[PDB]
């Protein structure tokens, strides 16, 4: 096939510049082995040879002096067992070193790092390391610093990593530090930029609605100097907000899109409005971010940008596109929108110097919107002290104004939100000739039987309907963690639906379907029961082996008490042995050799057995501990917002609520357990160490059953 080419044609098809191919075909001997090397390779390779694989054969051909060994080494570069330059340079040694004719495969493979895989984190941290080690010098010489050292020290740690991959990590991490030089399926295949038809960075000008102004090209030029063409996303919650399961699509999209595309995601707190701080929720937001597996590249506040927003707001006024208004709240046309410009500067200053009462004056943009709204407000006057900038500001930018220009300041590439007013986004940035991000709207998400407004929720916790806001029948993220859901479950959940055109409301049992698939492989098994009666064998002989989990005993086994006086549930031989029942899950069938009674069924007696009625759960020498039982909080497992028109979202409080099993009987393995540990309690359900457990007192939470009707 390929062995049929003119060499100049053959060489270029292996990935050599035409320049270096003219070079090479002057070399009769090199050129000879390169054709022979490629011939062999092709015969193994089948699908025409990749260029990258070609540069490997070219090195091989041009350095192998042994040449008894060519047919050998080529086999290792056809199957891409050798596929990096230091691997190739490794084998080039091993073969120069051993002229021994028969070469050990395993000695060879191991000393070239064949099965050896190197990870982006591993390189990231190697470079990180080198940077820190030089940070002072780096900061001062800026781009004059010899970047060679970094790749050196980086290479020093990672013997078998791609040289280009290391450069690109260096190049990136340096630009972060220096700044600019001024001279279903799986989720991160689902979130590949290519699999969404989202623009490559810098190429905003290919998206629907994007306005190309006369600066847009020089603006995108500057943009790429700042960002190295990297994807940048942001996730912008309220510092006092309360994340629910909706926000899981938000988190997974924004951090995950960045992850799947080698990018970064800023946790940008929206603190434009001045409030007193409640650290309860604030830490719980960073926590929940963490909990689902994501780490913000940087954590930032909108208040960080107040100076910048104000400067830009002043430009708006000068540019005739914004004015100071004296209309109040609650759309009537404003008497002031054509007031002279110098009149607006004067008044915006006065606003800033705190000369107007809250709402006596406002800055608005001079504009009518796609949906008819006139002159949206940019700045409001607020005198409540602000948690970060203190009392420095008494005027504040509005949410719409802000997170559009914050995106621009942070040089966001993909600005992802929930449906909208996108031509009004674009308007602002083009108004100031600043860089202009691309906005994509994805579909909202709200589950049935779920009410999540922080006000509506702090209503329940302030009646006793729920214990606190991590109460396991709330669908807040912090509650589902407490309830017992594992992170991966929620992530895999969005990996079942999670596209843009959703606006899909969803039934709760559909998620717990995922929680089972995850706990059935991760949660270990122990025996216990709630309404537990005491029973005795006839007379056995005076510690059994309960495995890790049934479907594979390849983990371990926990010892569990084997002696007289074991316990079991109700829902058993209840004297009147009606139709539909059965006889243990370990030991014997325990011949029921004697029955008892009460005034009730006070207790029972049995007999041993060995070597078939059924198998139930049991606990010999058990531990005493609480187990909380939860039921779907609302009567209507559909919206409690009056689509049903119950005329009250608080009437729908379904008096089912929580059934407390007090200290009941449980196994021995569940003793070293710390909070947020998950278990399958044989033949009951899935339970999780509640945060209030400790060695002294143990408490558990019922996550979900093992099927439905």
């Amino acid at each position: 096939h390929m062995a049929a080419l003119d060499s100049l044609s053959l060489f270029t098809s292996l990935g050599l510049s035409e320049q270096k191919a003219r070079e090479t075909l002057k070399n009769s001997a090199l050129s000879a082995q390169l054709r022979e090397a490629a011939t062999q390779a092709q015969q193994t390779l089948v699908s025409t040879i990749d260029k990258a694989t070609g540069i490997l054969l070219y090195g091989l051909a041009s350095r192998l002096r042994d040449t008894r060994r060519l047919s050998f080494l080529v086999s290792y570069i056809a199957s891409k067992k050798i596929h990096t330059e230091p691997q190739l340079s490794a084998a080039l040694e091993y073969v120069r070193s051993h002229p021994l004719d028969p070469i050990d495969t395993v000695d060879f493979e191991r000393e070239c790092g064949v099965g050896v895989i190197v990870t982006p984190e591993q390189i990231e941290e190697a470079v990180e390391a080198a940077i820190n080690r030089h940070r002072p010098q780096l900061l001062v010489e800026r781009y004059h610093f010899n970047m060679g050292l970094l790749m050196g020290e980086a290479r020093a740690v990672l013997k078998w990593a791609d040289g280009k991959m290391i450069k690109n990590e260096v190049d990136m991490q340096v630009l972060h530090l220096l700044g600019p030089k001024l001279e279903t399926l799986s989720l991160m295949e689902q979130l590949r930029g290519e699999a969404l038809k989202f623009h490559k960075p810098g190429e905003n000008y290919k998206t629907p609605g994007y306005v190309v102004t006369p600066h847009t090209m020089n603006l995108l030029k500057q943009h790429l100097e700042i960002t190295g063409g990297q994807v940048r996303t942001r996730f912008p919650p309220e510092p006092n907000g309360i994340l629910h399961i909706g926000h899981a699509k938000a988190i997974n999209f924004n951090f995950g899109y960045a992850k799947a595309n080698n990018g970064i995601c800023f946790l940008r707190f929206d603190d434009t409005n001045p409030e007193k701080e409640e650290a309860k929720f604030f830490t719980a937001i960073c926590d929940m971010v963490a909990w689902l597996g994501y780490t913000p590249y940087k954590v930032t506040y909108a208040s960080d940008y107040f100076d910048q927003l104000y400067a830009w707001a002043v430009e708006l006024i000068r540019r005739g596109l914004a004015y100071v208004c004296h209309q109040r709240g609650e759309t009537l046309p404003s008497p002031w929108r054509d007031r002279p410009m110098e009149e607006s500067l004067l008044l915006f200053e006065a606003m800033r110097k705190g000369k107007f009462s809250e709402g006596e004056a406002t800055l608005r943009m001079k504009l009518v919107m796609e949906d008819g709204k006139m002159d949206p407000v940019a700045y409001r006057v607020k005198y409540t002290p602000h948690h970060r900038t203190g009392d420095k500001w008494c005027i504040y930018p509005t949410y719409d104004y802000t997170h559009c220009l914050c995106d621009s300041i942070e040089h966001i590439t993909h600005s992802l939100c929930t449906k909208a007013r996108r031509s009004s986004y674009f308007w602002l940035c083009n108004a100031l000739d600043v860089y202009c991000p691309v906005q994509w709207e994805y579909g909202r998400l709200n589950l049935h039987y779920a009410v999540v407004s922080k006000r509506k929720i702090l209503q329940l916790v302030a009646t006793g309907a729920v214990r606190d806001w991590d109460d396991p029948r709330l669908f807040t993220l912090t509650a589902l963690r407490r309830r017992g859901f594992p992170p991966e479950a929620i992530n895999n959940f969005c990996a079942r639906v999670g596209v843009t055109v959703a606006q899909t409301t969803m039934e709760p049992h559909l998620l717990e379907a995922c929680v089972r698939d995850v706990l059935n492989d991760t949660a270990p098994r122990a025996m216990a029961v709630l309404e537990s009666l005491r029973v005795i064998i006839t007379n056995f002989p005076a510690d059994i082996q309960v495995p890790n989990f049934p479907a594979d005993e390849t983990k371990g086994f926990h010892q569990v008490p084997f002696a007289p006086i074991v316990f079991i549930e109700r829902t058993d031989f209840k004297e009147e042995p009606e139709p539909g029942f059965k006889r243990r899950h370990t030991g014997y069938v325990i011949e029921l050799q004697h029955v008892v009674k009460g005034p009730c069924v006070e207790s029972l007696e049995v007999t041993c057995r060995r070597a078939p009625k059924a198998f139930i759960h049991w606990v010999s020498q058990p531990l005493m501990c609480e187990v909380r039982l939860y039921e779907r909080l609302f009567q209507h497992k559909n919206p409690e917002d009056p689509t049903e028109v119950p005329g009250g979202f608080l009437s729908d409080l379904n008096l089912a609520s929580l059934h407390v099993v007090d200290a009941a009987l449980v196994d021995c393995s569940v003793a070293l357990a710390k909070p947020f540990d998950k278990f399958q309690f044989e033949r009951l359900g899935y339970f999780s160490v509640d945060p209030d457990s400790h060695q002294g007192k143990l408490v558990f939470n019922r996550t979900v059953t093992l099927k439905e009707d």
